[PDB]
């Protein structure tokens, strides 16, 4: 493309919406390539993780934990402003997955407290894609405190199977789940800090262990089940986009399957299909559709069954519609 | 199918061996879907799973770790008679990773101590899947105590690799894996309990460190060597069904191949091809298929080999046969 | 074929290079099938393995580790001289994943210090494959003491993608990652020892972990950075193997992509494509293709980022070139709000 007709493409500005939500987009791309604009600030900020009170000093893209989810398509351009108040007391970046070049784009996004940037990159690989802060020296430190998010690059024909049908979702959910490494004092109490940098230290030797303490979906224990369960029909076609920035994850929906998964995330890669349990490995995003066809409760895990249900990698889905008795029956139901 | 063609489908009984052998079965579908019959009995029971006497309580289906393979294809129902006796102490339930809906079965299925239950489910998807206890507040602890097994819907023409070509094996094998999380007191010495509830507490401290103490086939270290070692002989084409509840596994065949693996399980998923190690998420089922080519003593591990030979994740198999010098030969045998 | 008809097959001695580079070879081969003559000396050594000076009695294929990347094709021969010298304490042997019988060749090259062997097998299947020591008793000691390489079968086609299409390397690289569990102090201080087996006892106690202390690249924190980091330019194609004998990691080129990704090392399983991160199971190696775009210094990393940046993971490309600004530019550097 010459430089006029790059500067001649359209710009459109989006609103981002916080996950597991997502904000409006079509999956067949309307029209030709376009340059989407996003703005997000940098929040630093105490949140607390679990029903003990345990506090994190959370590093968050539009102050959510995960970042929220960019939706563009293959060839349109993905341009940032990003803004770090002076209110922050650490440099922050980003690097994109996605891009190509600089380090993600890490190397042309270090902005300090009281700074602004924009970054433009071209999203020439359809999937979805971990984003994640990466400030030289303390890029982990960064990851884990939950600085990372994902996008998706949708082909500009939206989503198909291994044969080419078409796979059009009714609604999507993304679920990014974060591995956190809170430090404890000796008699297993877990500890507070007044500033971030405070607990550098001591969270660096728990990093070490490679053992998170807490293994979460949209930031905490329980921030997805109960009243802020997912919700779906039957009938309903529900694609649950998932990221993990740093350790990896197998999810699983408990009476579901992925019915095509592309585990590695990647639109190009065809997916597998009848997934009991994927898997997705630390730095990447994934991707699971499914056509609901029972009611009820439903688990969404990662299924290290520890991680899930002592760790907190477990969220829900509610499930309205009418039972298939063809598809599961109790034929005597637990009886003396 | 309404319940009336259901009702009019025949119905099968099958009796389930022990692992890891698998019940008698044909790979083609004998005529039209029918309604497969199974029952399983819970077994509360002191396992021995090392050569230091160390103990696990048990909560084990059809008395084993893991709990037996069924085999149906696809379209086929099972129809499961699960019991738990009077002589156990806890409530049970099965998760069937092949079925859809109420959680697997798990929320149709929670049986208390002197009660039984029948579920149906229809086997719509073909592939070899998890199947596992999970009662609410306490699923690891029931998974990790070797509550879990495995199923494997077959196509109804049988296996075939990715091209169409027909996959018939002569022999089938199904190897359970299980990480266990055994106490130890202040000396390193693992702890013996009375009860299973008494090892509740302890164990999930174990838990947490999402490091196992233990890591097995069919429930105890050695268990699939000596009188226990899996046969073969030259020319014969071996499946070997791999499963993994709650934790990754990555199996290998020392000296062999997978030549086909379903490395996530499901046949409608094409098999990857002349592999070396192969992947298995916590969550999940694989299955690989080889034609032996050599006699002699094979190894089958968890290719972390410190979980394989210090954990306890390793396996024979016994080989007859000619020796194949095209394939290797000692040039020079080891000498001054 | 027969003993005769091997007997009859042309021979090529070749010499080995240290990791991360590879051995002169041919993408598509050159005639029929060869017996493919390699030869290499065992060396337990003491080598350091991060900026500290922390030490580890290693045990080293051709004195390396990983051990260097042996070549061929598809339905070669492979012919390994394989010596242990008696300045060594310990029997040593070798596994090919890619060998089909005698537990990898484990069970036929059996040798003690002053010992050597001759080991030939088939190459039947074409992938990158794992190959390690592996004495019965020791198996996770020898290998986590650094005792493993990778070895490539090419296809006498070369390499295609998923689709038949031909995909030439310009370059290659060898990646051998080593999880080390060296034993610690009460000071929190890495331990040296006189003799290897002095180290086994403490070490065995770190293994049990499944928490390696260090995660490197070439045998070391750092080994692939500086005057040692890796070279390209823009668009060059370059093919990174990868091999990991003992644990998982998840290799991401930072800034860039793996174009093709043969995830499972296997090159009759179609590759993966536009991966960002890819996932190589303990016990395997994999490789990945990618053309590159733009100038600039690239991180190669395990994206387990504790593991890369904490535990030694990271390697550097430096590329040579261009910068494309459609692909991607600063639209406003980093400047006051
Ligand atoms: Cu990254
Ligand atoms: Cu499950
Ligand atoms: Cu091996
Ligand atoms: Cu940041
Ligand atoms: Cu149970
Ligand atoms: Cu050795």
């Amino acid at each position: 493309a010459t430089a006029a007709e790059i500067a001649a493409l359209p710009r459109q500005k989006v609103e981002l919406v916080d996950p597991p939500f997502v904000h409006a987009h079509s999956q067949v791309a309307e029209g030709g390539p376009k340059v989407v604009e996003f703005t997000m600030v940098i929040e630093e900020k105490k949140i607390v993780i679990d029903d003990a009170g345990t506090e994190v000093h959370a590093m968050a893209f539009n102050g959510t934990v995960p970042g929220p989810l960019m939706v563009v398509h293959q060839d349109d351009y993905l341009e940032l402003t990003l803004i770090n108040p002076e209110t922050n007391t650490l440099m922050h970046n980003i690097d994109f997955h996605a891009a190509t070049g600089a380090l993600g784009g890490g190397g042309l996004t270090e902005i300090n407290p009281g700074e602004k940037t924009i970054l433009r990159f071209k999203a020439t690989k359809p999937g979805v894609f971990v984003y994640h802060c990466a400030p030289p020296g303390m890029v982990p430190w960064a990851v884990v405190s939950g600085m990372n998010g994902a996008i998706m690059v949708l082909p500009r024909e939206g989503l198909h199977d291994g044969k080419g049908k078409a796979l059009t979702y009714d609604k999507i959910y993304y679920v990014g789940e974060q591995d956190f490494y809170v430090p404890r004092d000796e008699n297993g109490k877990y500890k507070k800090y007044e500033a971030p940098g405070d607990a550098y230290e001591d969270t660096v030797k728990v990093m070490r262990t490679l053992t998170p303490t807490h293994v979460v979906f949209n930031g905490a224990v329980g921030a997805l089940t109960g009243d802020k369960a997912m919700t779906a029909a039957v009938g309903e076609k529900v694609l649950i986009v998932h990221s993990q920035a740093n350790r990896d994850t197998r999810p699983h929906l408990i009476g579901g399957h992925g019915d095509y998964v592309w585990a590695t995330g990647k639109f190009n890669t065809p997916p597998d299909v009848d997934q009991e349990t994927w898997f997705i490995p630390g730095g990447a995003a994934g991707a699971a559709f499914y056509t609901f066809q029972q009611p009820g409760i439903y688990a969404y895990v990662n299924h290290n069954l520890i991680e899930a249900f002592e760790l907190g990698a477990a969220a829900h889905f509610k499930v309205t519609g009418e039972w298939n008795d063809d598809l599961m029956t109790s034929v005597l139901a637990p009886s003396g």
